[PDB]
């Protein structure tokens, strides 16, 4: 939700979740809690490669963790990470409470999607709506900082 | 490396056998599990880790091996998982066929076969059984 | 002798725990079994015998321990039967309490406690773990 | 008495946490130690003693607590050991479960939990946190 | 203000010592860290923040001090960052030399020196120790 | 070896040491350096109680220090000390050089046992032999006084 205090700014986790028979690829910036999500045509390495290339063109992605889905281990994804200078790590780090960061984000996202599903004709719309709600939510964690603000602040300081 | 093992599941008689192999010595541990599930695998691995100094485990992408329960066990035990023995499964099945008739249940035959594989004199001279080798390797390492 | 082991059953939460202690080293193996029977005891014994060179097993006159099914396992495995581990049971139960909350089923808590006991370095001027002593003892015996 | 503390070791995630409790205020200091050994405990106690006026330490007969290294530290520090909190370990573990997901490593989560336990407002009004209490007790005592 | 602390790294025997001084009182905390990194600095800072009410930390622009990992700790702990302790480092190193031979590792000698500095009564007409002033200052602030 | 110049005559320390898999209970009169040792069947509070009762029947034992072994903290030992008028203290006083009096005696005794082990069929014999050698050894400390002579001299003066 609000990220992990002991993580580096270049660490991300990715995974796919499922809703209404659709595939939702989710990425989470571990240090901040910021996510990017999107319904993809098929749970393939091709679709996955595209999403990683987009993410890398906007953020300074150093390391990505994913489980061992064939889509995540495909040569298309491997090729994509290599081109983008991304170190791929297989297996989502374990956490006794959340089970895994991306894991808790998949659940949070589905929960949010359930609250606003009534205000969207298409699931794809509800997905972006939920991501918006998640990223803009501010909580006492940091003087009223949202995950969307934390990530740009974290990356900006790194740059500076 | 003395702390490296490879796990995998194999099938016989419509049943599932979880197999563990100490890469350095060829030592084996196997068991018929009621279902090819993460909780059965996590349990097996936990027993194995409390007996041998397990540091790294290599497996295929099998759902049971990529499961959270197994991930959780390795986390508590200090084991690093790796994905990516096929002959051990073969040898094991061969030995099982050899002693199958000495037991009604495959679970018993599997244990008899592990016993045989780990204690069987190799090279025509004692001291080179998979079971003697692992003990020497681990000891020469501690 | 390094081939000697003591076996006995202990109980917790109304469950039976079969415990095996390598007398010479203190190393142990334990497991919750569905029943205090020769069938369960024999199966446990056969697994144990397949990993360590067991030559002699000392147990009480427990009904499951004096079973022909356990006797057959010993015959097959070449184990001598004779009718520390007591202390070991208290020792084990103590570690289980420390990790009990940490596991859902006593089953896995027992394995956690075994792992802890075998890999914990103490005693004898504090230096080795029971898991190191058993391998050293036996390997030396082999050497 | 403001100079009395109780130490003890507790376990979580296959790791060891050394816990120190100021009996008078309930203030806590904990840390994941690499091994339940006397040198790790003596070091922890030494840091604690150079910060708080530690006069007496109560512990169980744990080998690390009955160790010479620890005995030597208490000797140099002027601390009197006593043998013979269980709830503090419980509370600590509870708070750790509450913030566990905010860190990858338990060592970080433990410190977050100590922070939380020592600074958490109690009674619905400020000034009664374990951390505020110890400081007042020690000060009212010096 | 009683919530202000100065932090900085000093070196001895090729080892890094992270030092924290409570500006208001002179009280200090120091520790040999494996590395001059934000990860080590953040962890040290989180422990410090859990025992004293830290509000502001003044450090130089040291790479480990300007790290996002240390920034995150401060965010989490509610600490303001701003980029005496210098003198404190000389002071500390001096006490370390007096007890160095007394300890095997610099690690424990640093803690011995900290203990000595905080509990030694001097200055201001000679009367209180830095360990007494910090508790009095803060508690008063609370009162 | 030759005791501590600042100790009282009623102070003793006890501990168990180990040799050839046997348990050796050792007692040392701190003021003199005099020891009594003996192989015991098991490191129990029962065996320990017996040894304390023997010691107390011969010497004016006022205070005994021992570490926290279960044998030393057992109610049998507590009961024994109470009956004998012995104050039990837990934890062997620390000494920067010897680590602890009984500690250095355990090492001295093992060293002596090692020198004469060849002249004894049984370890139990070697143990009494080593105690004899230790207690009768005289050194410049006091005009040629051995620890065996120092203790009787110390206790005698106290009585007188
Ligand atoms: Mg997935
Ligand atoms: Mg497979
Ligand atoms: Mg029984
Ligand atoms: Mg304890
Ligand atoms: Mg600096
Ligand atoms: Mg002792």
């Amino acid at each position: 939700m609000h990220g992990q205090v002991d993580c580096s700014p270049g660490i991300w986790q990715l995974d796919c979740t499922h809703l209404e028979g659709k595939v939702i690829l989710v990425a989470v910036h571990v240090a901040s809690g910021y996510i990017e999500a999107e319904v993809i045509p098929a749970e393939t390495g091709q679709e996955t490669a595209y999403f990683l290339l987009k993410l890398a063109g906007r953020w300074p992605v150093k390391t990505v963790h994913t489980d061992n889905g064939s889509n995540f281990t495909s040569t298309t994804v491997k090729a994509a990470c290599w081109w983008a200078g991304i170190k791929q790590e297989f297996g989502i780090p374990y956490n006794p409470q959340s089970q895994g960061v991306i894991e808790s984000m998949n659940k949070e996202l589905k929960k949010i999607i359930g609250q606003v599903r009534d205000q969207a004709e298409h699931l794809k719309t509800a997905v972006q709506m939920a991501v918006f709600i998640h990223n803009h939510k501010r909580k006492g964690g940091i003087g009223g900082y949202s995950a969307g603000e934390r990530i740009v602040d974290i990356i900006a300081t790194d740059i500076q």
